[PDB]
């Protein structure tokens, strides 16, 4: 069957496997548990074909860079994250991205802002300035929160379907 390769992108505590653990396991992880690299593997019919998510979950720390680079080449799509009420996350974005680019050699590969925490009522960053970065990349723009589960099979399944479409 198809499978596809998400890799999960973003700053240090923005909620990348807290996003990944809802999917795959429908629970919230409300621990302190910093990422190394994690990788998650789930059979799900999306659209009614049936396909294996790929999930490579990365860290935010810069120490991991270097591990970055080899994951970052396999993947087909990133979920590209930050988080509402962290303003350094979203700033950040634009070097994940461009990381991206460079090590797929592409202007454009599939690609998802997610602005995730979006059950909290502490925003720093508003959606529309999150919209705004996203046209100007030409992806889609989902909000997220691992901790309600809005919108969390809407940002993988929006990538799967990004990728579909590349
Ligand atoms: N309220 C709320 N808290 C969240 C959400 N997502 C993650 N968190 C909280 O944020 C903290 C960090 O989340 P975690 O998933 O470990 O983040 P990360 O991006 O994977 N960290 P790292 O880069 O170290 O691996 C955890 O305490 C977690 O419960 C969310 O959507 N809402
Ligand atoms: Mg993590």
């Amino acid at each position: 069957m198809t499978e596809y390769k998400l890799v999960v992108v973003g700053a240090g505590g923005v909620g990348k496997s807290a996003l990944t653990i809802q999917l795959i396991q429908n629970h919230f992880v409300d621990e302190y548990d910093p990422t190394i690299e994690d990788s998650y593997r789930k059979q799900v019919v999306i659209d009614g074909e049936t396909c294996l998510l790929d999930i490579l979950d990365t860290a935010g720390q810069e120490e991991y860079s270097a591990m970055r680079d080899q994951y970052m080449r396999t993947g087909e799509g990133f979920l590209c994250v930050f988080a509402i009420n962290n303003t350094k996350s979203f700033e950040d974005i634009h070097q994940y991205r461009e990381q991206i680019k460079r090590v797929k050699d592409s202007d454009d590969v599939p690609m998802v802002l997610v602005g995730n925490k979006c059950d909290l009522a502490a925003r720093t960053v508003e959606s529309r300035q999150a919209q705004d970065l996203a046209r100007s990349y030409g992806i889609p723009y989902i909000e997220t929160s691992a901790k309600t589960r809005q919108g969390v099979e809407d940002a993988f399944y929006t990538l799967v379907r990004e990728i579909r479409q590349h």
